[PDB]
């Protein structure tokens, strides 16, 4: 059944790898975090950025737990498509906002200069061209994201069009 999905998820691991072991460990994503804060030109070990790597640890505790390794095993590439499946289909609904909610809160927090807990195009733009975007690329994903053509992105729409690159592309999810 397997054919487009491999070639996306395939990457999606080699593109990672943060120190190559072949696997993915608790520690990629705390310097995942990191690496982040960085191009946002800010500082390294404040709040905001404490608070996300803090965020990004638990999210491992999922996948150890799932894939039923460990909080310091790791997972293959096979386990990331076979468990990465079942998150975009099987898991329910308040599942990934549990687990991610406060992953991709963290980006928020730092995305908002206003405190108001959403991301406007103006946030989402100044995101999109950090991670390597054009600033036309960033108009465009936001227009896409907006499910209720309100001008505002809220945390809910924001991980619907985060995870959402299984079947044509859309975002792109966090990575770009
Ligand atoms: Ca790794
Ligand atoms: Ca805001
Ligand atoms: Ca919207």
């Amino acid at each position: 059944t397997t054919a487009i999905a491999s070639d996306r998820l395939k990457k999606r691991f080699d593109r990672w790898d943060f120190d190559g072991n072949g696997a993915l460990e608790r520690a990629d994503f705390e310097k995942e975090a990191q690496h982040i804060a960085e191009a946002f030109g800010k500082d390294a070990g404040a709040a905001e950025v404490q608070t996300l790597k803090n965020a990004f640890g638990g999210l491992f505790d999922y996948l150890a737990k799932e894939a039923g390794v460990g909080s310091d095993g790791s997972l293959t590439e096979e386990q990331f498509i076979r468990v990465t499946e079942n998150l975009i289909f099987e898991q329910g609904e308040a599942s990934f906002n549990r687990v991610l909610g406060p992953v991709v809160k963290g980006i928020v927090g730092m995305c908002d200069k206003n405190a108001d807990g959403q991301i406007n195009a103006d946030e989402f733009a100044a995101w999109l061209t950090a991670l390597g975007m054009s600033k036309a690329e960033a108009a465009e994903a936001f227009n896409q994201v907006d499910t209720n053509g309100n001008g505002e992105l809220s945390l809910d729409e924001l991980l619907t069009a985060v995870r959402d690159f299984h079947f044509g592309r859309l975002d792109v999810e966090l990575l770009g």
